[PDB]
């Protein structure tokens, strides 16, 4: 009863809160801090855990967000706002939350670990797509999810200095991870069994904790949801992170006029400056125009990452691991309204052949005029080479396969073949309620509703097909948490889901249709990025 | 009767013989001289014409055979030795065969010109393929073929000089157009209504006569079967054309040594050598082991070619020209034989990936290695990299669209769109008596067979269909010399065959079954060949 909202961890005592679901109710313990709030002389420095609390801290609702650029493209619109903060910015923000089933499980459960993913520059716990109540009452797994600094907060970085590091986001995340093998047993959580899972950035933060020693014994599976860590928009190295560093401290006055610029007095300088100053000035650093193009990101350092992720993925071991990946069928039409010509969400985006050459180039930024020759190239229909539709299809795929596909496709590849067990999906079911445009298909970030289960909310609108579509998801995921394994172990009458090999690179599709496998994630289209194309790069 | 064997042209009196076909007699007139022999001091140089003669000359047969190589890769094989001379070589070649219906047409008929193919360096208008007996009889037109010097006797070139201009076969050609120009009303032949057609280098013959204005007054139609101008092994630089016939000098002794070397001494040695040494050595003159490549071919000097028959293909008016191109199913399946490892003609030619890897450079011969590599990431099945049946048939696509189709393709689109109509077909039947083994499919030549109505040849076993396809195909090719349309200019019951635009790009397939329209002659494997690689070649 109320006695489960009662919860004693390693720092304090806590109190819940109960979440009502169609099928049951849910405990809820919203906003554990898990961290000292990273203020003051702390900006920019890696977390230090919580010191203990006396008394109750109330766990009955989402914390602060963190400091975080406010999408302001369509004011109203819904497909923007989703992903805006739902509750006020600060700093103090490093707080998780716990999900756990009614009745608390006695037994040791395996632990579902939601990172959310902002391009590393936004994000909140707290969004009501991320909502884990139907996800652990309908499957009766633990699940957490925690708040990492975002934007200059938590990836500013002036490599080789101490006053501001770089990565400290992902350390956020990594102290989190410590904080479930801790006290996600209080909950009636397995740590041996914890199971990471994110989306976008958050793929790219789960695949660079696969690739980070002290963070791999922290966790035993992962899934990668569009979005790896080898992609050209997860990591910069130390020279443009410093540049970019020094670019946002001037832009804010640092340091003032007639004052030396070393690393020590640039960070004091910028932890003098409101949180909001840093915020309003942070995408006037990046290099160029673009899309699917981010300021701070986690750094190439040497310490976290002690290589570039290209090349831990190529080096590395993975017997051991069972992994999932996966994509959405129109990863990079969302992207495409931010900055590609003659796009727009309100009408059909019928772009001319021009527009789309100027397109590629903001789609694929700062590669030699021949690199973009050949990228016009490869998405070029030579048989209708100036209809609008395809050419706003071929943009499209451009900017996806660039980002997503192709780095998840070569991620998935590498990891199989180097003793881990992968599975590979596409999601291609566009919801009913999508706002987006129908030309956008199944915009990147549009699964997330239905392995959370939102489709089982009454007070939405999800058609019938679509709520059994999501529990046959929320299996999928809790299957492959609780064995390594998405299908069902008990049923042989379902379509199987076969692992995802270098040779076969067999995948599945994920709609209201039953289960079909397909071989390639896009094969021809990912040599061409993956193989060819950084040969043409070194010949410049 | 015996009166219309008796004919008197510019030069005197000839007496034909009558040819036997399934459907009527057909009177020929097989070696007539249009040329003074080009023997001793007349070798590398233009042609004279062929002075007038006393008497009746004979022409019941066909003449000699240029001097030519003779190919000894499978001896005993139909495939390969139906190519192959059929009657003695001489310097004394220059002669041409004109086939007229019986009886003899009252009134001017229009006249189809063959140019056989050979790669300039073999050929002869006498092998049987090229029997024009059933062409003539089935359609009642007037058929022209002649002899060219092919070889170093007909495209050995020191540019500049008045000992060996180069391009000499052709002018061979155009001697003979002149002829039919003066002489084809003698046998019911029309001298305004003049189709070339010709297959291989006899196509590229026949686009460069194009190309030619003293040789374009000649003719109003022309007929391109696998071969343009603009191929990469149509044509040759000065400077390259000057190093292999130095190297053919030097392999044959020429200078002495030691004296002088100016093109005027190395000519005067060149021609003191017997024709037997010249052709023993015309191999050794190509830079690197290659396929589809030869030693002697047209050269850009300036004068018959006042520049690249790439250049004057861009920069030229076609109004009032109707041309018809088309390949076969498979174009470069039969030069894999010749120089890919791997490969032969008795077995599968199941070749590996390394043997696939080494096949690219000798089909695509002296290219940058990243140029090999775009090459391979193309032609390259991503899902199955290493299927040597899937291998086999990359291959030969790689071979068959840079040397072929995609040459074809783009001087079909720019005739196209710069007031030429153009109708295009691709041949797709395999003959059920083709000696050429199973893998190989349709392989470039072998659609000249029907063209020329061999199928009704009562002494050679077609089947039924065939003879039936081949007197469709006899009417396509006549229909177009007669009225410059392919299709029938009154029967509305059979498919119609579109023209040839660079937009639509349609064409037709021919074979057994009736005509069928489809779009693009490998629209995305020639937009590498023809737009990204040059680029790629450009900057190293
Ligand atoms: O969102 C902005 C704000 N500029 O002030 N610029 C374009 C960057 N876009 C938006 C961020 C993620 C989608 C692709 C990249
Ligand atoms: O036939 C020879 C004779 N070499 O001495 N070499 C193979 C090169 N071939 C020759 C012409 C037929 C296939 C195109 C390239």
């Amino acid at each position: 009863e109320d006695a489960e909202l009662l919860v004693t961890v390693r720092g304090g005592r806590l109190r819940g809160i109960r979440l009502k679901t169609p099928g049951g109710p849910v405990s809820a313990f919203l906003g554990i801090p898990f961290a000292e709030p990273p203020m003051g002389p702390r900006r920019f420095l890696p977390p230090e855990p919580k010191q203990p609390w006396s008394g109750v801290v109330d766990a009955t609702t989402f914390q602060s967000v963190c400091y975080q650029y406010v999408d302001t493209l369509y004011p109203g619109f819904e497909g923007t706002e989703m992903w805006n903060p739902n509750r006020e910015l600060s700093e103090d923000c490093l707080y998780l939350n716990v999900w756990t089933p009614y009745p608390r499980p006695t037994s040791p459960t395996p632990v579902l670990v939601w990172i959310y993913g902002g391009g590393f520059y936004s994000g909140a716990s707290s969004l009501d797509v991320y909502d884990g109540r139907f996800l652990v009452q309908a499957e009766r797994t633990v699940l957490v999810s925690m708040n990492y600094r975002v934007g200059a907060f938590g990836f500013l970085a002036l490599p080789g200095s101490r006053e501001a590091p770089g990565n400290v986001g992902l350390l956020d995340q990594r102290l989190a991870l410590q904080w479930v093998q801790e006290n996600v047993a209080a909950f009636g959580g397995d740590p041996t069994s914890v199971t990471l899972f994110g989306e976008s950035a958050g793929a790219a933060s789960v695949g660079m904790h696969l690739l980070s020693p002290p963070s791999r014994g922290l966790f035993h599976r992962a899934v990668l949801q569009s979005g790896a860590p080898n992609g050209p928009w997860a990591t910069v190295g130390m020279g443009e992170a410093r540049r970019r560093a020094t670019q946002l401290a001037h832009l804010v006055g640092c340091p003032p006029g007639g004052t030396g610029g070393n690393d020590t007095e640039l960070v004091a300088c910028l932890r003098t400056r409101p949180a909001q100053v840093l915020v309003n000035h942070e995408w006037h650093v990046l290099p160029q125009e673009s899309v699917f193009r981010f300021s701070f990101v986690p750094v190439v350092d040497g310490d976290f990452l002690s290589d570039t992720p290209e090349a831990l993925i190529n080096a590395g071991d993975f017997h051991g691991l069972q992994v999932l990946v996966g994509v959405v069928k129109d990863e990079g039409s969302y992207f495409l309204v931010y900055g590609a010509p003659g796009f727009s969400k309100d009408n059909e985006s019928l772009i001319s052949r021009a527009e789309f050459l100027a397109g590629v180039r903001v789609g694929v930024p700062q590669v030699s005029d021949l690199a973009a020759e050949a990228v016009v190239l490869h998405y070029t229909d030579w048989l209708h080479p100036e209809d609008p539709a395809r050419l706003r299809e071929a943009l499209s795929d451009v900017v996806g396969d660039h980002n997503v596909v192709c780095p998840v496709a070569q991620l998935a590849g590498r990891l199989a073949a180097q003793g881990a067990r992968v599975y590979a999906y596409v999601f291609e079911h566009r919801a009913s309620t999508l706002s987006w445009p129908l030309w956008m298909g199944v915009p990147h970030g549009y699964e997330i509703e239905f392995i959370f289960g939102i489709p089982l909310d009454p007070s939405r609108n999800y058609t019938a097909e679509e709520k059994i579509f999501a529990q046959r998801l929320m299996r999928y995921w809790a299957n492959f948490a609780r064995t390594g394994d998405p299908n069902e172990p008990r049923d042989p009458k379902a379509p199987q889901w076969p692992p995802y090999t270098a040779g076969a690179q067999q995948y599945v599709s994920l709609d209201l249709r039953p289960l079909e496998v397909r071989r390639g994630l896009r094969a021809q289209a990912c040599a061409f990025w993956n193989r060819f194309l950084p040969k043409l790069l070194s010949a410049t």
